[PDB]
């Protein structure tokens, strides 16, 4: 028998979670999760077993600039770690570097997670003022967006995340949710997560539109011939609908 | 170095002739957002390169007897281009004989119809003969209908396959045309609808996206530049200009 395949992930939902249950779960019956359901429809299509665990640092994954290491999922897959990522894992210019990712299985972009009842309507309405402070995920990929733009609005948010960094940037998505819901914040977020958290959350809203464009990819390490075969599948799935279903069942509920 | 052959097909916004009472010669003829696009990739890759408009008109799809591509697919297969750049989807179909690049654009397959009508829904004109409704022959939309397990999608294709002759036609143009003179629905991507309603205030989009898919570059299989297209795409995508670059050539009603 062949060897089963590492998975990287990284718990968000409605991604990736532990199941509950009275009785201890063991091994991949620990999870479930939309991601969790794509990896098994993979894993039938292509014919592997795979081994799910949790990345270890627990990010998704940021290039230092004083050493020019990576971390997180990604750091993993360059060190051959896992044979493949399946999160809510962003394609980006910088990652795509140093890994290889399938096409995408979800589009998405950055927006604004925040309380109901606002004048602020956009990115440049928060960046303008300090009163309500703004944050993203340490070491993921709104951060780096952040990081890397010339735009001059973003720039000027950036300058000020970095400043504030040790109180505005946030281990997990779920951290962001909690100071939006416990100071004055705004979370920038992905749309699709933050659809998520409005409709169980009726006090939150999108604040904008979507600030850029991107997608989420299955990570492999550069140069995987499992690349290109887990396009193909996602590829299928997306001809009779199945990723769209397999949305509908993670994001149904709501406000 | 040698010019890239690319292959390409006219659709407005993406790929036009440039309007001049002079002639024009080689690549100054076209423009677009694919225009647009080709360029900023053979600046930041640094290749030069040559457009030419598919000759058989198609983007490309099997045929069901002998096995045989067309269009710009097949132009890639048989080493006729080096890239297609074009409104071309990035389709499972394809993906197994043809390479691309990762997305430029996502989109999805919906429905153009005139306003004022019950008409709400895929569903609505499946269970229904008196208004036709088609799509673009030998297209990614033709396709996915024919392949389809779903069960209007399956009765649509049916109806489709029964009235090609009038229901099937050869360019979004023409589908337009038959909206706008007959009582006719087509099945037409969504960005390329928002073109059009933006345009034609007696038209409208019917229901919601049908598929989730984006356009790609097409490459031969196995192409180098595959990768390094989608690196410059996605390099694009950090800083925004893609978004204006639809911007631009989308430029309402009231
Ligand atoms: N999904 C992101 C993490 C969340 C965020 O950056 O907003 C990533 O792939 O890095
Ligand atoms: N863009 C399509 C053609 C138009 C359509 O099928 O709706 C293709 O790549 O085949
Ligand atoms: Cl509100
Ligand atoms: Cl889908
Ligand atoms: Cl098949
Ligand atoms: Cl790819
Ligand atoms: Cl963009
Ligand atoms: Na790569
Ligand atoms: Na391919």
């Amino acid at each position: 028998s062949n060897r089963s395949l590492i998975v990287t992930t990284i718990l968000e939902e409605p991604y990736v979670l532990f199941k509950k249950s009275d009785k201890p779960l063991y091994g991949n019956d620990r999870f479930e999760g939309y991601c969790i359901d794509l990896l098994r429809e993979l894993s039938t299509h292509l014919g592997f077993t795979y081994e799910i665990r949790l990345v270890e640092d627990g990010k998704y994954g940021a290039q230092d600039d004083v050493n020019g290491q990576w971390n997180g999922m990604v750091r993993e897959l360059i060190d051959h770690k896992a044979d493949l990522a399946v999160a809510p894992l962003a394609i980006t210019y910088v990652r795509e570097e140093v890994i290889d990712f399938s096409k995408p299985f979800m589009t998405l972009g950055i927006s604004i997670l925040y309380r109901k009842g606002t004048p602020i309507d956009s990115a440049d309405d928060l960046a303008k003022q300090t009163k309500i402070e703004y944050g993203a995920v340490e070491d993921g990929a709104t951060m780096t967006f952040f990081k890397r733009s010339k735009i001059s609005t973003y720039d000027k948010m950036w300058a000020f995340m970095s400043s504030r960094r040790q109180s505005v940037l946030v281990k997990s998505n779920e951290e962001g949710i909690q100071r939006v819901l416990t100071s004055d914040y705004a979370f920038l977020m992905e749309s699709t997560t933050i659809e998520f958290v409005t409709q169980r959350n009726c006090n939150l809203t999108q604040i904008g539109g979507l600030i850029d464009s991107k997608g989420y990819g299955v990570g492999t390490p550069m140069g995987s011939p499992y690349r290109d075969k887990i396009t193909l599948a996602i590829l299928k799935l997306q001809e009779q609908g199945k990723l769209h279903m397999m949305k509908e069942k993670w994001w149904r509920g709501g406000c």
